[PDB]
């Protein structure tokens, strides 16, 4: 396999991308979206926001997960029934069943934008999987393994595609590279990137 532990299902959202988009627009419309500013001080290139239960944000120079969107002072939007249904069909897929997300982190990438080299594991339990899909325009992923140093592989992730980062992958180190310019025509000018998770405490 590409990545042990993943699995990647090219254009499994892709029919269902034009609801999607049409919720994260709703979603946005509540909790907008923001470029938050990183523990060492940092604005990110990326834009987010949140829906579920759940939303992964900063606060107090650290990163958690919160009920409440700290811009807001409210809910984060309810998960939206497109968002729901194609993460439950992906996580079933993958051999996930069980996976039920209470954050949707939904991430916007302009011309430029980039996701510097990390780790997820802010999240309770590290045997749920994240499953990941991209909308718009195409961006270069990029991982390692369980060592920052660990040797890079990279792999294009076209609109609609769905990783759902399971097992060993699940702990990897990965990124986004500078997002190339272009035209979607469903997203004009920019990717979106939704990650689910399970991040409250069973
Ligand atoms: O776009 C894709 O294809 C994949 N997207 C992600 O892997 C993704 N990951 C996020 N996770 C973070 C965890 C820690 C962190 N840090 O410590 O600075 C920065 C980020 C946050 C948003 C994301 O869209
Ligand atoms: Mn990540």
């Amino acid at each position: 396999p590409l990545a042990a532990g993943a699995v990647i299902l090219r254009r499994f959202a892709f029919n269902a991308a034009e609801q999607l988009i049409r919720d994260i627009n709703d979603v946005a419309s509540q909790s907008p979206f923001r470029q938050m500013v990183t523990p060492g001080g940092y604005t990110m290139s990326v834009a987010m926001t949140n829906c579920g239960h759940l939303g992964w944000t900063t606060h107090r120079q650290g990163y958690l997960y919160s009920p409440i969107d700290p811009q807001t002072n409210k809910p984060w939007p309810a998960m939206p029934q497109s968002f729901h249904n194609l993460c439950q069909r992906a996580a079933t897929a993958a051999g996930y069943p069980d996976f039920q997300p209470d954050a949707c982190l939904i991430n916007r990438y302009a011309p430029g934008a980039k996701l510097s080299l990390h780790q997820d594991k802010d999240e309770p339990d590290l045997r749920a999987p994240i499953v990941s899909v991209s909308l718009g325009l195409p961006a270069i992923f990029q991982f390692g393994g369980l060592k920052r140093n660990d040797p890079l592989k990279r792999l294009l992730l076209e609109h609609g595609d769905v990783v759902v980062w399971g097992g060993e992958s699940r702990l990897f180190y990965h990124g986004i590279q500078p997002l190339k310019a272009g035209f979607h025509p469903l997203t004009i000018d920019c990717r979106y990137n939704l990650t689910f998770r399970q991040a409250g405490k069973k």
